[PDB]
């Protein structure tokens, strides 16, 4: 009995799961520590109630069961370490990709990919029969319509972190959360729901809800997901440090429009420092307003009458984010004020940006090698009034049709740079204010240009140049000056010249026949044109008082 | 007896506070774990003699108190995690803010937000004073002066670890440590100190000190800040990977000049991959001396004559940082031989930066809507010699009065990109000197431009230009090119012309009266000029030999 | 008995070091916890077999000892955090920089700086003589060939992460290991060999491998370094969010060409949002082929014939990377078909990059003053067919020689910003495609400039150029357009003015003597000439029709 008090004095207290039958008996036993130490089958919905303890749940084996294991009235404070979910059921899955990591686009060799297994594929989804045309006809009906997902459940807890989670087609939703986190995830493989679900559809809006660090891999939709989360003006919630790769649907989701009764929109989140690698539809969707076939109100949230489609304040923090290789859309988003800065997308099949934005402002933004596959108009569109300041446009990659590289009809842009074909630049306006002093430097030329064009005319042609040319060879020292002019759909057709074959002079081109009056635009000018039946060049002069006067200027 | 020596070597060694009557009694206990499971009532100045044990400290409930608890004599390797700190005064704060987020300026409107709480806003100080000037006056003396805040004090420790600390009205000050850190900070509110502080003005200089991910939210000063740390060549110490919100003065902060009776300032620390949102001051003020009314000396550092005012060697590792929202400056600092890289500065209303540096370089920074309340003369102020490689400006904001955009009146600076007002730009130099071949490309226009600005001789009016202009309208095959220069501060006042209305002809213009001999530069060259009197072309010519002779060129 | 039944349930379990003579007796105990908590001295080569259990190690003490403590059949989920190991052996070290932190090149200066210690400096190798060449014979007997680390290796493990690891002369080895990390590494100082490494020369290639977080210093060779890693599609290993300190070699490596009987080149990585500061080699070494003395062949990998030498296809995922000071390259590597983003290198000894790749794609570098010490031939080299979109050269560094800034002779480049002398460019092909509007701005000079250099006819001198100069003094309102031509290597010797003087005239230049009938390009266009016999101006016509007319243009 002395000993006794000593010991219950001086150890850590912790219950394991291998002393009790059930986890609500071990749940209920504990005090500080619990530890998982034996894998644990649970029924779908089976629910433990956690007494408001403050808990250190540490896991060193699987929770097995198709559906939910749900988790509530857990301590603010608590921790969940190590958990592993993992299904009952082995589902049929697709593998949309070459084992040289090409993507599939054709139904037929993706429903050849079909295999049984809990990972290396996703199990199909109404979203693949638009993302694959035809599939929805060949798939077979035992690969139609599954279900399968092993869910951590926490519901309507605050304050609680899970962390190094992973597990086979494995699911975390934080149901009606404040102040939770997951952290570090450790690739879990996903199943049919999002891998990581914050949803806050019932009660206050979700705040101080995050995912931090950590990675995850395949699912059949988002890997990454947020509904009703609202950060306010802190920006205390969103996702920090996170890789996904091959989501079945996007890599990062702030939920569009209504979903039940209420709005699934998200406000005040931060996207930064993450990755989202081979997502199968988009790498960030970060609208919140519906596009295609939108609903007329927005019931839980503002007014159309306040803020038109698109248009909502979302005011989320957005930087230094990278997506490569989509076979959807790289990122995208919608909203009205919006700042955005440091994005690189590099390699996607759809659009490298899907920018549904108005009166917002991008910063240093990098769309390389995107629409390789021709499934949107555009490499990057932008619909509203917006500003972009810093576009890096073109890899490697060749474009044989017709598409636009960048097609942002009311925003003004600057600070391009890449090999793009500048018929294929669509701006309201295009400027470099501010550069200093000029050096057009070529290399594998024998000339070096300076070219201007005028859209509004043509898209296609340059409509006037400043070149130099190198008279005789490499080393010559001698080089002639060039300033052009397009004529009939000819670019360069009329030019003066400065020391052709090194000689010193100027060439200047003349009217071919008689002038005509309004010819000639400026005061204080004269306009030489030929005059045939005598061999002579004359003058066609608007003298310095206004009026026309024509002389003799170079005779036989 | 038998079972006592078994138990004695199989079970963790935790003691716990609720066995305890003080915080003391707990820690003398202890010889691995120690759990706080009860909330604990301290005293300000109460001390806890560790016994160099290294322990590993969980927190499951709060310390409660106004004032300092502090922790001594922790082994190297000691942890604590989820401290949890909360003043017992609920004082009054000032929220200077709207519900949209817009920044009060005025004083008055100020003082209409007091209210009691130990959040969601701060409380005042002097700085205040003159951040919203007439403040001082308007406050009542309850809201003045107070001085509430709950600080864990860690003391003269080595290799303390503090991980997920948060509370209300809490703070955290490592004095005199080394190889301490503070990670992943779980958003404590802050009181009147620094919500983070490093300070070592007695002792060896600090290191080995950071702060390493986490966030946290207001504060009446700043939110983390070193005092007299050097991270040594190896850059062991600083700031990685954190958040700041409404900091009261700035998010982070690198004290200047003298504290007590020695320096207060720091060498050799990181500042990297970081965001602060929504300072009162500043977002991050990595200044060393005293700006405004300084110290003729450095007590304990380089005296000034070897090194003067701004220019001390401080050879912080500065990269990647994210600031929006100051009220203050975004960007500042001073120093000598400075590499900056990657800043992104976006809505302040003060200048995005002010650069007090001389020999530093600054690469791919951004200035995106600073100085939108025209508190400084600039968006960016650069004193000393520097170099500028990659400068974006301008987000979508006008700016209506004559405050400049840059000056950086030493500096040379190259990449400049976006809608900047040319003749708000003021550098030593200006220069593109690596492009390769261009084109200008015109969009809402008639013509396309590349202009010249002599900033010497206007740094408003464009001195010449190259245009190309449509002839007719779009779809036409024509334009006509046009060299300009200005005369009588009219722009493009004179013009030479290259194929107007199709008439492939240069249009030349003319000296409209008799020209001087001094109006000719160069030999082998012409300069047509009128003679009114015959309703003649002459040409003064200036021979391959130099000599100048009069010719008639053309004639009735 | 009753109460032992109840603590066995309630109490977790820890066994310690302490209790136990031995640590495989400690470890054979173990359940859950293992504490280190008194120092242990092991033998090289001690193994300790953990009976496939997953523990949870913590360590509050030294493993001290030369050679490898060797971990075996940990269960996935283990976990050790807090080891420290510590050398046995005082070598002898050398430490290249002086307390101003420039690098030492001198063999004999590096030789003076010999001392016994465990830190500040590392033992000698191999690659020192090719470093600093003379050191060889200029090092005494004792400092040469010394081989002490203190390594603790986890061999053959899944799912292993070691956890805030320190130490003194200190590695860190993961021998045929899967799914393991190094976590938040505590600044360990590093022996004789690398400090961190992933090695699967035997078994199933490395997947699942990664260094997080953390930083180390010192090492004789590098930092942290992977041999036969595979990350597969999924990217899942490599490198993120670590900071490498004056590694003896390079901060982060992937090994080349064969080791033993097979390859160590690794596949399919991330090395993203890291830091190398002060290698003495490289910052980052990517390559996977052996540039210098290469095999004829790859056993283990893919043959010659598949990929040349320098063509794998590598498939790192590669962004946000950050070297400073390198006496070495600051990024290296090797490839086909690479992406690369986001790279910024600043003040390096040797090339700030060199790259072997061929069709790869850059975006986004800045290479800041590098080859300081002119050790390579140029600040950044490129082999192979490749595209750079966005390039900044130069921060504040003159150089005083002949190098080439960036030699990348089958390269496409746009979107060089910064000071670069021209002369020192040499690329296939340099273009700004998409620029809009445009506007030479000048500042500390009487002109504006907008210059043009055909490489081929001269690396060093404009061959025309558009200016606009200053007429009389500032505020004028008057400057003059310049169209030049450059003529036997002299710059602007040729040239057309506009506004000279204010005349408001065009200066027209003609060829000085008689011109002769190829001197004219083009029809319709007149060239004016000399006949000094008469002194007169003559114009050589070429009439719309194409035939040649000599007219008389202005006579006495
Ligand atoms: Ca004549």
């Amino acid at each position: 009995d002395q000993y006794s008090i000593e010991a219950d004095k001086k150890f850590k207290y912790s219950v394991k799961l291998s002393d009790y039958p059930t986890l609500q008996d071990a749940a209920s036993a504990a005090v500080d520590g619990l530890l998982i130490d034996r894998d644990y089958n649970f029924y779908g919905g089976e629910t433990v109630d956690f007494g408001g303890k403050v808990l250190t749940i540490e896991c060193k084996a699987k929770f097995i069961g198709d559906g939910n294991l749900i988790f509530t009235k857990l301590g603010k404070g608590s921790r969940i370490a190590g958990v592993f979910m993992e299904s009952t059921t082995t589902p049929w899955v697709i593998k949309p990709w070459t084992d040289d990591n090409q993507w599939l686009t054709d139904a037929a060799a993706v429903v050849a990919t079909l295999k049984q297994s809990k990972t290396d594929g996703y199990q199909p989804t109404v979203s693949d029969y638009v993302k694959f045309p035809g599939i929805e006809t060949l798939l077979p009906p035992n690969a139609k319509g599954q279900n399968i997902t092993s869910t951590l459940e926490i519901r309507e807890c605050i304050g609680v972190e899970v962390h190094r989670a992973s597990g086979l087609m494995a699911g975390f939703l934080f149901r009606g959360c404040h102040f939770c986190k997951m952290v570090d995830a450790n690739n879990p493989s996903g199943g049919k729901d999002g891998i990581i679900t914050f949803e806050n559809l019932s009660g206050d809006w979700g705040k101080g809800n995050y995912v931090i660090g950590g990675r995850t891999s395949y699912g059949s939709v988002s890997s990454a997901q947020f509904l009703r989360n609202n950060g306010g003006f802190e920006r205390d919630g969103g996702l920090i440090g996170f890789t996904s790769y091959r989501a079945g649907e996007s890599g990062v989701k702030t939920w569009q429009g209504t979903v039940g009764s209420t709005t699934s929109r998200n406000y005040n989140l931060q996207f930064r420092d993450s990755v989202v690698i081979y997502p199968v539809w988009d790498g960030f969707d970060l609208g919140a307003d519906t596009d295609m076939n939108p609903e007329l109100d927005r019931p839980g949230d503002y007014p159309i009458t306040q803020y038109p489609l698109h248009q909502l304040p979302l005011n989320h923090l957005i930087d230094n984010l990278l997506v490569r290789g989509a076979l959807g859309v790289g990122f995208g988003m919608d909203g009205k004020g919006m700042y955005v800065s440091n994005i690189t997308v590099e390699d996607c099949a759809g659009s490298g940006a899907y920018l549904l934005t108005h009166e917002s402002v991008f910063t240093n933004i990098a769309i390389i090698d995107t629409n390789t596959k021709d499934f949107q108009a555009n490499q990057i569109y932008i619909s509203g009034a917006c500003r972009v300041n810093g576009l890096r446009l073109i890899g490697i990659r060749s474009t044989d049709g017709q598409s636009l590289t960048i097609d942002a009809p009311n925003s003004t842009v600057s600070g391009i740079t890449g090999m793009v074909d500048p018929s294929r630049i669509n701006v309201a306006n295009l400027a470099e204010e501010g550069l200093g002093n000029i050096r057009a430097n070529s290399f594998g030329y024998d000339s070096a240009a300076i070219k201007l064009r005028i859209h509004k005319l043509s898209k296609t042609l340059d409509s006037g140049a400043l070149y130099s040319h190198i008279n005789g060879g490499a080393g010559s020292g001698s080089a002639y000056t060039q300033l052009t002019a397009i004529s009939g759909s000819t670019p360069d057709a009329v030019s003066l010249k400065v020391n052709h074959k090194d000689c010193r002079g100027a060439e200047i081109p003349f009217v071919p026949d008689i002038a005509s009056d309004d010819f000639i635009k400026d005061s204080s000018c004269f306009l030489p044109y030929w005059e045939n039946n005598s061999t002579s060049l004359k003058a066609l002069v608007k003298k310095p008082n206004g009026e026309l006067v024509r002389l003799t200027l170079a005779t036989l």
